[PDB]
């Protein structure tokens, strides 16, 4: 019978801070797909709860030398949150530590370039060397290509681990910009929803381009063996069946269009 | 320990009894995509198993009156199937009385019309009635436009359910036949994966047309309360990560592609 801590991360337009947030408190602060979608799942499984940034920053991952989980993941492990609602790849090491509602969101990795780029492909990256490329730090993007065997990707891998300086990036944000200020000679690997938002946002100079190279989706995630688990996840299917995470996407995505 | 029942459905590329079947037995009288993945997760998952095709030859609804499910839901709500590997749509319903795995495919609500059918959307079937349009007897679909609060959707539903003669199918063969044969006065409403599938087989006279009309996924169900979920669900996430998944679906979608 208490408060729901809500482990989220800010990622444009899942949760951002509201223009006039130091005068807001608590989930006030918040605007965002997931910040509504946090509004209806709460509503609908009939719950308080409280919004809280993860700390760190990151969506989660397993330090192969100290075998502890950081960011969202970290956070439901060691019991600091009692639910995840953000941009959280159902992936299958998570799925070992924790669980995972069905998708509320479908999504693929893509590739982010700026406007020009001579490059239609994951292929096209893979055989040149001119244009640079990297994913996020950490998280399902970089562990997918880690494990690839697929000779394309596992070749990209090879590439992105080694080079130098570092192809990674520590948020999207970070990878978007650096994208933005590299005269077209780096381009990033990062989940097709983010590429298509960035897409439609100014100055409007980078695009997604090739089809995605995998398919996966979004779940909302909670500690394994929580209760709340098995509501969430009926509601993430009412929900969706209502149109309501098709609306959602539309208003944060396309309505909100700059370009 | 012992053999695993699996339910499925006589449902192309899915399964799909091959050619000289007749002097085959057992599982290998069958081909297709929920072939391979069967035996697939039956390798990683460690266990024997025997592919029967659903009785009744349906998906699965529950009857208003009796309250009974029939189809591959039914056959494991009732104890007669141990899984069901199929192209089985995950649904709140079905969820209330069976467990579903993570999503192995995702897909979405479409339209089915004969070439040159002057048809672009549902708001055009919608708008006009020279064109009938219906659904599957039972399953998702029919249950979409029936639970759909969308003006359009709703509108179609009114239509579709008073219509006479029936526009509803028994099976997907059916519909297709149905839509090809009836000078395209006639559009089927089925799911994007048995439209593309189709749209690549001769006579090559049908088209996907628009876009989807809603998403969702596919996933292996297994008794409420199963042990065999678990390991499934795990078995599933490792598939698509590898991208076994994707390979199936080339090989049995594009790679026999005859238009
Ligand atoms: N959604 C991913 C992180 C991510 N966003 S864009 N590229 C990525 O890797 C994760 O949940 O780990
Ligand atoms: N996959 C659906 C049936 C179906 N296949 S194509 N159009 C449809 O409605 C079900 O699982 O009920
Ligand atoms: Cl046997
Ligand atoms: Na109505
Ligand atoms: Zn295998
Ligand atoms: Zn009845």
């Amino acid at each position: 019978n208490k408060t729901v801590v809500v482990t989220t991360i800010l990622e444009s337009p899942y949760v951002m801070m509201k223009k006039n947030h130091e005068m807001l408190e608590g989930n006030e602060r918040y605007e965002g797909y997931c910040v509504d979608l946090a509004a209806e799942i709460a509503k609908h499984c009939g719950f308080k709860y409280k919004l809280t940034i993860v700390g760190d920053g990151k969506y989660g991952a397993r330090d192969a030398d100290t075998k502890i989980w950081n960011g969202m993941v970290g956070e439901l492990v060691y019991g600091k949150a009692d639910i995840a609602i953000a941009p959280l790849t159902i992936t299958l090491v998570r799925e070992e530590v924790i669980d995972f509602s069905k998708p509320f969101m479908s999504l693929g990795i893509s590739i982010m370039i700026k406007k020009g780029t001579p490059i239609e492909s994951a292929e096209d990256l893979s055989k040149q060397t001119e244009i640079a490329y990297g994913t996020l730090d950490s998280g399902s993007t970089k562990e997918f290509f880690r494990r690839s065997k697929i000779a394309v990707f596992d070749k990209m891998w090879t590439y992105m681990r080694s080079a130098e300086p570092s192809v990674f990036v520590r948020t999207t944000a970070e990878g978007v910009a650096r994208v933005r200020k590299s005269k077209g000679k780096y381009a990033y690997l990062l989940e097709s929803t983010m590429n298509e938002y960035i897409e439609q946002r100014k100055p409007c100079d980078t695009m997604k381009v090739g089809g995605n190279l995998d398919s996966k989706g979004y779940g909302i995630a909670t500690p394994k063996g929580s209760s709340l688990g098995n509501a969430v996840n009926l509601a993430v299917l009412k929900l969706n069946e209502q149109g309501l995470l098709d609306k959602l996407k539309n208003k944060w995505w396309y309505d909100k269009g700059e370009c």
